[PDB]
């Protein structure tokens, strides 16, 4: 059996697109960061660098009620996770971190899964700020480094390509998924 | 470092006492199950056995807004988890399962931890319906058996005594903690 931990923001749910659209809607006069100029995992810090007052503004978008509930799916993501879940000798968990400002994030993530993937996938959510203490064979995640209390996680991190990580070049000893069309089944097969 | 997974309901937060209190307040005419007569992990099924329509009435208590937020702490629990978190070479996570009816459970659990233990402990929450895929040395949990996709969890389950499990007689292979005034430090030491 192969256990796949599938990240939520940037892999199933399009956080970055949601952030930019909410920022453009609520702060139309201010400078913004086009998606393909994004660099680094923390959008708030790139906005701060653009202009100091933008840090709190962009935070207000992703901390607002409804923000997580209303995110659009990543193309191909929901079909892929459905397909993956239905493979023999495969199990899937959705392994996601809440924001530090958790209040409108935790419940909305559960509802987003319920609505987009259904009740069977709600039961496969793991909410944690430390993914390294979750046992699995693979972690598909857009964060460029996934760190925590286990120095040597059980899983292999598969970087899922996203605007903020596109610029990185992995060494030949590592693998990137370019998108959900980039033959994920072969990565799972390497663990069988 | 020894990593201790600490359950929430029945170990930190007194679910059973809150359930009974809420049931007696909402349904003051109805028969109830005194805590000392509780048997089996799921109160709802004991109520169903008492009279079939009581099952849904008890569920309406623990599904109501505020139910989780308003639980009282288990005696000694908050002090013990504070002391444990500060021990040298010791890691604590709060590892808790949401209800299937998650809506008024997930956010309320985060707020309960924030209020009773503080923001830093909120970062130590792991929400999962499968605790067997969480890495640790020890799981302190009142559920009589803790099962999931790993047939042999990394952790040793320490059964935390609660009204519903007290009469359970276990083989000497399974260890029990009678309360937070029992010798939990020795159990941690047995893994160092
Ligand atoms: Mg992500
Ligand atoms: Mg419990
Ligand atoms: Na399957």
């Amino acid at each position: 059996s192969v256990r796949v931990l599938v990240d939520m923001d940037g892999v199933l749910a399009d956080f970055e697109a949601g952030l930019l659209r909410g920022f453009r809607r609520r702060f139309p006069e201010e400078p913004h960061v086009p998606l393909e100029q994004r660099r680094g995992f923390l959008a708030r810090e790139q906005y701060r660098a653009l202009r100091p007052d933008l840090a709190d503004k962009v935070a207000s978008v992703y901390e607002a009620p409804g923000f997580f509930l209303d995110l659009e799916p990543i193309p191909g993501a929901l079909d892929a996770v459905r397909e993956m879940n239905d493979l023999p000798d495969t199990q899937v968990f959705i392994c996601t971190s809440p924001l530090l400002k958790y209040h409108h994030c935790v419940g909305e993530k559960y509802r987003w899964v319920e609505q987009h993937l259904g009740p069977q996938f709600v039961e496969r959510i793991i909410l944690t700020r430390d993914k390294t203490v979750v046992l699995g064979d693979l972690l598909i995640d857009d964060k460029d480094t996934v760190r925590g209390q286990e120095e040597t996680p059980s899983w292999e991190h598969i970087l899922f390509t996203c605007c903020h990580n596109r610029h990185l070049v992995l060494p030949p000893t590592r693998r990137r998924l370019l998108s959900w069309s980039d033959n994920w089944r072969e990565i799972l097969d390497s663990k069988r």
